[PDB]
């Protein structure tokens, strides 16, 4: 697909070069990373016996049948969050941006930070109903919005995030997840994280259109699932983050009956969305937040 002809006032094609590099390298980063292969032998072998490990550990294939399940996982949910648009997907892209609801105002750290702790509650019956999960939630947030203004987003700042989002858990709780809809196995989750804190951070300094971005990275976030728990709660402030930082209202969620489109479903038939699509409804879904 060309776009070099189509008007573009978003960067979408800077978006969409970033894209074919990382898609590029993908299975030298990802596919082929040892510790991602180590972790998925190590994780496929927990299930078999007990007897046929030493076994298979002749069998030339072994080190391979270990891990075709994990990557073929892996691919899938590549294929599902690469952001390739149609032509018409592309203007269609273009034309939504141009209908955002976009404030004048220099909100303040208390501002965006109420923001966002509100479109977390919305998201939440529980939050709703339990004033000090709230408030801590907010705490966290604050802090998060606080340490990151005008700095390169770390991953230690997410995991920093991730853990002031989990309040309503004793301490001691695993912090990535060890184990596992269809989510990245952990360390295709953690190398994934990384690169889209890269992702973030190279597409602020291209100008690359805000809106489009957080689309893009809330689908992601929660395609990869990096944490024990806590993924949805800090996938929306961060996504939020980048949103209120370029002057659009929060994002909350999607429909009731499109959320469970935006990464794969281990269910054959449940339409699954893709990138184009789940951005395309992202911006949808936030130009309805003005009504
Ligand atoms: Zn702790
Ligand atoms: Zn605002």
């Amino acid at each position: 697909v060309n776009y070099q002809d189509l008007e573009d006032n978003l960067n979408l094609k800077g978006l969409i070069s970033l894209e074919d590099d990382r898609n590029a390298n993908f299975e030298s980063n990802v596919l082929k990373n040892e510790k991602f292969l180590d972790e998925a032998r190590e994780i496929s072998k927990k299930s078999i016996p007990e007897a046929t490990v030493k076994q298979m550990s002749h069998l030339p294939e072994f080190d391979d049948i270990l891990t075709e399940g994990a990557k073929k996982v892996e691919s899938r949910i590549n294929k599902a969050i690469t952001f390739r648009p149609s032509v018409e997907e592309f203007s269609e892209i273009q034309d939504l941006v141009k209908t955002l609801p976009k404030t004048k105002v220099i909100e303040d750290l208390s501002t965006k930070t109420n923001e966002i702790t509100e479109a977390l509650a919305a998201t939440s019956k529980t939050i709703q109903r339990t004033p000090e999960l709230k408030e801590q939630l907010k705490t966290a947030i604050e802090d998060f919005l606080q340490n990151s203004q005008g700095k390169p987003l770390t991953v230690q700042m997410i995991e920093n995030l991730n853990h002031g989002l989990r309040p309503d858990e004793g301490e001691g709780r695993l912090l990535y997840k060890k184990e596992n809809a269809v989510f990245s196995s952990p360390e295709a989750a953690k190398i994934q994280l990384a690169e889209t804190v890269d992702f973030i951070n190279r597409a602020k300094n291209e100008g690359i259109e805000p809106s489009v971005v957080g689309a893009l990275v809330y689908q992601r976030l929660i395609a990869y699932h990096p944490f024990a728990e806590g993924n949805g709660r800090m996938a929306r402030v961060i996504v939020n983050k980048i949103l209120l930082d370029a002057g659009y209202p929060a994002f909350t969620k999607f429909s009731d009956e499109f959320e469970p489109q935006i990464i794969p479903q281990t269910k054959a038939s449940t339409k699954s969305a893709t990138s184009s699509e789940v951005v395309v409804e992202f911006l949808k879904e936030l130009a309805k937040k003005g009504s």
